[PDB]
């Protein structure tokens, strides 16, 4: 609780304001309400874990859009105080039940029939509450129960950010004149060595077609698993242009709970609706300007960090038209530690 | 140990501070002495473990007013090496073994018959003691075998507290002429939210008879149980007075070793001799007058602080002569976070 | 150094991140280039004392624009490191003295005839780096001597703010079809109670025009002065609309360092290029509909926190179209303690 | 800021929790009422000074029990936003202006003829409030104005404390029939190395008269006197008895404003009503028997903490019935680091 | 991982300074690489597992010195980036994989023929890698492999220590002439309370033969067995000297994998080539002068610290040439809380 | 306090460690001894202030080895409290008066004749007691009176470190036969870049003479000039070998109070008896072999810390055979913010 920062990971969602940013992303919460209304009649009688309820909003879904005979809404933070209220005043305290626990420590009066949270973090697996879900699913989801999200995808593709570049280290070769390109080196080290959140990447500046690199079964993955997740990518680019890195984003999939019917999709990438988690850059240390044909090969590596259990290292590796080790580069980035 | 706060609390009992206040306290003492008077026979070569020693009164007790095979004493704080030189000073030392050791990785060469341990915090649950008692349970007592106490009981009352409000509320009305009437809210906010430790509730201040409302049997309770104990009640109102709130206490209980012997009890209640605990005073925002007849009914929660394992909150539900969802009122109460 | 923060303060400093958002300010970057460049002929053989250079770019535009006797350029942060080699890099290190020491405990080898610095803080006195200035103007600055910036003024104006209103309060009402509404009042306190930096204020959303509330002569102003300033106000609304708070921003003038020569101005409101300050919004608990000829008058204090003294309060006072102390509302805005 | 650990100490008196123990302490409260009272006549048209007025009642006496020209109520702590509201709401707002900054950094603006001030810690000293009165008397106060109190006495009396010693020392030699007496030296070191504040001396427990041992003239005392107090005393025991140690108290001294009236005193020895600072004891290692005439004779050291400026240590120097060097004890007391 | 305090441990091995030490230390180096070579040949094609492999010195001993089928280099530090470059580098990146991973939430592709790691800390147990060592083969060893080392041995001796006692006890007798020796409590309680780490034992200074006193066989030790480990000695001595106290080292022994072959020792003790960690010191309150025929017997006791898992305190319990209770000195010496 | 931490520097004096060391350095301690010796008569009925007289040896020296009018030992440390007792017990008490305070916060019965003091730190300046001692001297010393020491110098040398090199840098070459070179950069960032306390330079590693580079006059020096303290050198190389970077140490001097009497010496250079400050070692990033003949010109800056007030940095400027801009190197070295 301490090497996971529990008081500063839930203080922070005692607050209005992680929940506002939250329920104004309209793909986001909108995505949910249509699982659950695409899903209503399947629904009906079932029992629901919402894992990490929040402001309770999509338990308040199932409540109102759906009939099941229970929801169990579980919120660790302070907010669930106000949770029971809320559900209250939408007349759902005879559906809905509030338990202020964690996922860890939990204790419900019966299994569930389904089991869905919004967990997601940056780069999916950012503060891994997906450790979390994965223990509640273990101790509390029927077997043969839904998971929902019910699969996750990591994509990446090679990109232009010449806003980017030209902001952060470019800028310092004759800012109104003065040669300030001395301290090029330490804006290399202090910008384009960690990771950007809140990218927004224009189509225009894929180099090549996205390509999934990780999937996630909710089901069969474990969380052994979560401690080292690594993809292969091969790229063909498609466009001339400077290959400054690589951009990153996620996918959640929402099965139908019946066999006949189709999934659900919340994409963050850059062809979607722009989301609260928008995509995330990742810049080398030099760009490389490539022409079309021209193969960028490798991996990326989610390395959980053995001390602080909410962050991670992601590290690349990539080739340009070579199989040789001596032209292998690699670059590792700090998510947050 | 950090969301334990190990450091913490375990510094305190490293003090002769908390350990004079404990053995000053004669009710507390002498009803664990006449536990072990009492049941001197059937203790003979019987194995003890006392957890969470302190001092190693407890274990003085059976090994000097009983004949055990032996009594483990064990201390997790660093007052575990003076209990060493006072087991040996009283001539103990060939019965009694003072292990320095948290109860939760603890190893003792042998299982045992009783374990005995003083464990009770404020409104029994406070500091949560109760699940190192409970995991020593599992793993170092023999089927069969005696939990001293044997079960606890949480009693509540309806009650008046003129002083209480008079002297942090309504004295702001008129000080020496002045009126400082504006502070009443924050008064409110800052003394009436919290429960208020070391409060003496006099006999006369009963609007009813004090009814327990949780029990806990030491012999079947789960460390999953603690998460959240919820009780139920009623009062009709025996005196006409004012409502300013509820007051609270614990009973401890104690089995005698042999079918045919009566059960001791420790009484912190308002009819009982005062204890260390004295009760515990919880006010409501504003108070409200009552008379004979009328019907004070709800629900009682402790809910565990999923964070602050030592902690936890108090939920009150009431409503006066009425079982609508309109007149219900709530109020929480953090002890501490 | 506790109080005035000031590793924290200074830390920030060290890192590229500040500087590069200022030298990013192009209208407060070129500003003080152009008021050397307008007092070129002025500054030959003048000594000038560049307080707070940072990368050192005021004190480059001195050394290369013009032609000084001496450049004093004073860092406390470890950037000045850095700044010794930009000057050399850029040929003035014959010209430019970089001091690594903060403007309190600072020893200069003669006095100066400029005091340069770029000092500004949100609503001008955030943070209170003018005090390091005032107390270096009297140490160092020649009788006589210029202050750049030689005035300052805060302004502030009646506005409207439907966005910021709608999206933090009034969302809260039907999010999704749900009544989320009892979350408005913990919207209101944490929301509404802290200004807001960074506010883009729109033109048409001015109320009235602009005033200038508060002037602040460079030359006379005493460090005590610093400790509560406060300012009056009156404004006819010219358009019907909703007043929603006040917005603030602040100017700095350059006097000519000869008589016969204009003021340059730095403002960083409305009607001018966007600054890295942009303004800064303060939103009343309620909003309240005006129309043309209503008069909303008071007045607005600066007080700054006797404790952390990089921080103060803002306080407001104001009245609609009355002169009666019963009608007046008030309302204290933290920044940031 | 830090080694006056100002943001607990103001902390401590932006809750309404201190103030209530202040308001409540009648003696305390009312003998400032009485002085403005007594001497309401001569404060006719005079400014007024109230140096950390807290919620603001010793500005209200003077503007509401007398006609001065004008009132300065300062207080650095979050309360002083409060003092503004009751000051308005008591109708004093034309008389009483506010302040919220610290006596250090204070500007006022007139000079005062009258500076009133309750800053009397524990032992008069500690905490050492005194500080800001006296740098703020040296700024603001007029030549010949008035100090309130204008002078003070430290007292102390060699005393009986058998309550204590037993329950704290001897109660470890049998306590319910076990041998705890090698606890006795750790309960010297713990409990008797420190000075109990709240002791409640009773009248019977004094062995000999109380002498002041020093004495402050608020108009001439320096601040660089508070460094290092010291006083000589010599009593002749008149009770036969044990010798367990000394207790000590304060006096404020409030001289009439006109040549021909009397002065008011505030004691808070053991023959006076009890305020909210009681008494505070000071034992003796180990407790020594004493019969009449003998003679205790020896100095009392008031040392400030170098470094923690709250904060000072207490040295004993004592001598029984002899005048040689190798029969003198000392003993240390902090207060409290 | 806070009571473990994992961001300081791991925290001092990602910088250079401990592994300096830790390769520059010859005998503990050299004696891995030797058994790397010794059994060579029975090391093809096995697995090994390099538990907290630091700069992979072991791993490459491995891929380089004998051919295994795979090595797993584990190191929980961010120095395990460099660690994958220096396997690079060394041309060992088919043979040996690095996982930045704690052992204790370790997934490893296969189990392992061989765990060897190089854990030990002063005293052998100082902060309890040995644990993390337990759990790892618990998951990973398969049934019949090898620990290296493979059994362990904790060895005291009673010492001489002239000049330890005269420079921190005997030195303020008088120094210079003065008399200091009132400082000798404080000297005793400072400088002899705590253990000595890098004490260089001489041979002449032992007052009797070494003793293995506590022997940990690494196959069958289970981690419940570190709580308390304890060992009884009888030493008879054989040169007339003075009895300042006890040395303590530690052996570690690597079986070979093959029944023929012959064990290989690291001792770390004074008739063997000094090592980084040298050996342990501590010293009796008073030393006491022996002569050849004295027995001194009794027993030590490493009880782990129950709230700091990575610390112990280490009791020693002795007796000169009696076997009475009343004659039976003990001294608990923190290593380090 | 804060920035100038002094909580850990008084922290680390109340300890007898410190004292142990410096009692221990007999040229440092008989250094004092002899000026006292040397200056008997001079002192006679003179006041002699001992600033930070820590155990009060220099006190004692004063006070049995002459006979001044009296003695005023100053500490702000805890020790002061033993201080009391020490010079009780050595017969001083009549003489030696002991003040628990600051120097900067002193109060001193009488100004003083001699103020002498032992303040120096690592290459002079390290800790800035200087400041202290400069305070003192002008609020306490009389015109005319003694400063002890009454001067101070810094000495540099170019020197060789073999040993230091190949230990840190060139170690990971080869260790073992395996290739770890590519530590090497990070060997150089963090084992150069920092000073080395306690290094032992032999004198056949001197490159040539040592030179005194800054020269303190205790009676003149204020304290605005030690902001910054620069220095100019030249060395012509006497042997042929390694340039591996500078040493430095300091001498104290110590005038007769006589104008026929001769100065006594404290010398902590490499000719003279080693010290508990030994020497200073500043590697350069990269060695350069010179030879004789050879010129090393340049200065060095000790640039004090702005924030933490205890700490500085040393910037070395230096040139190889030239006088050009392009072939000057700098290097600067934290001690130790
Ligand atoms: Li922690
Ligand atoms: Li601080």
């Amino acid at each position: 609780e301490d090497a996971w920062q529990d008081d500063e990971y839930f203080g922070n969602y005692g607050t209005l304001r992680l929940h506002l940013e939250m329920l104004s992303d309209k793909p986001r919460t909108e995505t949910y309400r249509q699982v659950i209304l695409s899903n209503s009649a399947a629904l009906r009688e079932k029992v629901v874990l919402d894992l990490g309820c929040g402001t309770g909003v999509i338990s308040l879904f199932c409540a109102l859009l759906a009939k099941p005979a229970g929801v169990y809404a579980v919120e660790a933070s302070s907010m669930a105080e106000h949770t029971e209220e809320l559900v209250k005043q939408n007349g759902c305290d005879g559906v809905v039940t509030v338990f202020q626990e964690r996922a860890e420590n939990l204790t419900l009066p019966t299994k569930v029939d389904v089991l869905v949270s919004e967990w997601m973090g940056n780069c999916l697996l950012f503060e891994y509450m997906l450790e979390s879900v994965l223990l509640a699913r273990d101790r509390w989801l029927k077997k043969g129960g839904m998971m929902w999200p019910s699969s996750a995808c990591l994509t990446i593709v090679p990109c232009q950010a010449f806003s980017d570049y030209r902001q952060k280290v470019e800028f310092w070769e004759n800012p109104y004149g003065l040669n300030f390109s001395y301290l090029q080196s330490l804006a290399q080290k202090e910008f384009l060595s960690k990771p950007k959140f809140s990218h927004h990447l224009q189509p225009e500046d894929c180099l090549s077609t996205p390509a999934d690199v990780i999937t996630l079964d909710m089901v069969t993955i474990q969380v052994s698993d979560l401690e080292r997740l690594k993809g292969e990518f091969t790229f063909t680019v498609e466009k001339s242009g400077m290959f400054h890195g690589f951009t990153v984003w996620f996918s959640a999939h929402f099965q139908c709970l019946e066999e006949d019917g189709p999934s659900i999709e919340l994409n963050t990438g850059p062809y979607s609706e722009i989301t609260h988690w928008k995509q995330t850059l990742f810049m080398l240390d030099a760009p490389v300007s490539v022409e079309e044909g021209d193969i960028i090969a490798g991996s990326i590596r989610l390395q959980r960090n053995p001390i602080w259990r909410r962050h991670l290292s992601i590290t690349f590796l990539w080739n340009i038209n070579s199989t040789e080790v001596s032209t292998v580069k690699t670059k590792c980035f700090p998510m947050w530690r």
